[PDB]
């Protein structure tokens, strides 16, 4: 499924992330766009050889198996395929866990990249919410 941004927005407000960790909405916003161009299905494969899954990315290192990622860890206890679906709640309970391990959002590079300290208010303009 690709979202559209103001579809994306509602959803990830109604999951509970507006302000979650201190995040506000549009920074979740902003990194699905950079992490995903806000499609469900998106794939990639990153320099280290893991897999990133999903609308936020969620990447196979630490967080979801998909069995080829040597070494790694499945924290958020689900198949990596899993984050692919049109319903985003595995992704946001995923992303819930990570924005909560220490480092906020950078975890998400596109968002540390891309995001942070930009307007990231201007992700949810237009958007009734
Ligand atoms: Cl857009
Ligand atoms: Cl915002
Ligand atoms: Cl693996
Ligand atoms: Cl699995
Ligand atoms: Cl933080």
């Amino acid at each position: 499924k690709v979202f559209g941004r103001c579809e994306l927005a509602a959803a990830m407000k109604r999951h509970g992330l507006d302000n979650y960790r201190g995040y506000s909405l549009g920074n979740w916003v902003c990194a699905a766009k950079f992490e995903s161009n806000f499609n469900t299905q998106a794939t990639n494969r990153e320099t280290d050889g893991s897999t990133s899954y999903g609308i936020l990315q969620i990447n196979s290192r630490w967080w979801c198996n998909d069995g080829r990622t040597p070494g790694s860890r499945n924290l958020c206890n689900i198949p990596c395929s899993a984050l692919l679906s049109s319903d985003i709640t595995a992704s946001v309970n995923c992303a819930k866990k990570i924005v909560s391990d220490g480092n906020g959002m950078n975890a998400w590079v596109a968002w540390r990249n891309r995001c942070k300290g930009t307007d990231v208010q201007a992700w949810i303009r237009g958007c009734r919410l």
